[PDB]
């Protein structure tokens, strides 16, 4: 008997499932790495502003948390920042763009591209403060609550520059021990070109 | 309320392995570019070994044929050949790669690509006879069923001979004017001349 192309090209690709999703599933750490790149180049991008202006500099560094009892991990930068329409557009096409992502990982208009995908991957909540650096922005916060439905708001004390809050899933509570995730972000500082802490220490030469 | 990151993982990569499963359906008129490629090289394999040792070079064209009757698509070159024992080490071997094949298209005579012929065919009929002197022809067969058979096969010319029996949602590429398409733009990329039923396709 023959069999359909169409039926063929569906079960040699569910082949794949265990093989692709074990290995992404095993190398989720990786949100780390995307949301330490995405800050640098956010500082990088407002320094090259100031700059160019002839401005001094602010306290231009990318800070880590892990906060254990919590089940957090927060990752802040002193950079360029979004508005709240960046905000919004870009955080919500990343949401969107899974398959995307995905693909792009086995291979936007913002802070952040389809890696950021990363973080939801390992997400149950994620609240994304940001204030422009542009001056007298206001401060918003975005937020995923793993509902369907996104929401935006006014969030005053926000710092200039960017602050991602990660509540971990249920299976991912090793990112918010330091010692866990002192050895991945010991690695990824060297790839940056500001200073990174993490929980209150320096963690690059 | 939360899920877990492992069954997210799980749930994401089945959803972009059917977005690939349609993609790939869709594209799957590759398979004649990798025949083409495929005997392109084995023709520049014979061309680089007798221009090396001073010979005058044959006539060395890639030939395909489509039989609407039939539902078929052939290809056809006069280069290096393959033994025996190539045929059955390299088409089973890719016959049994459909996954490294795969994950290979998903990360971007014969490599695991040719298993894009696999996914097209009923059947698949390769006829080789090796362009060393004194080489007998052989044809290896894959019928769909579990087994693969090879066979003496006489009057197999010097070169590889692919015949396709095409699969009931692929009987497009047993068509001419279908297949003229596809092989116009690809015959840009070879460096022999290449016929479809007797006719040139590239400058």
């Amino acid at each position: 008997q023959g069999s359909t192309s169409k039926h063929e090209f569906q079960a040699e690709t569910k082949k794949l499932l265990d093989i692709v999703a074990r290995s992404l599933y095993s190398e989720k750490e990786v949100f780390i790495r995307e949301l330490i790149s995405n800050a640098s180049d956010a500082l990088e991008k407002l320094r090259h502003k100031l700059v160019s202006d002839g401005q001094a500099l602010p306290e231009m560094e990318i800070h880590l948390q892990t906060n254990a009892e919590k089940g957090t991990i927060t990752i802040q930068d002193t950079g360029i920042g979004m508005t709240q329409e960046e905000l919004v557009s870009n955080l919500g096409t990343i949401a969107r763009s899974g398959s995307k992502a995905f693909l792009d990982a086995l291979q936007i208009i913002g802070q952040f591209g389809v890696g950021f995908y990363s973080a939801f991957m390992v997400a149950d909540r994620v609240e994304v403060y940001s204030r422009s650096a542009a001056p007298g922005s206001l401060g918003y916060q975005w937020l995923s609550d793993g509902s369907g439905v996104f929401e935006i708001a006014e969030a005053s004390g926000v710092r200039t520059g960017t602050k991602i809050i990660i509540h971990l899933k249920s299976d991912c509570k090793e990112f918010s021990s330091e010692a866990r995730v002192r050895d991945v972000v010991t690695k990824y500082s060297n790839f940056v070109s500001f200073p990174l802490y993490l929980n209150g220490r320096r963690m690059n030469t």
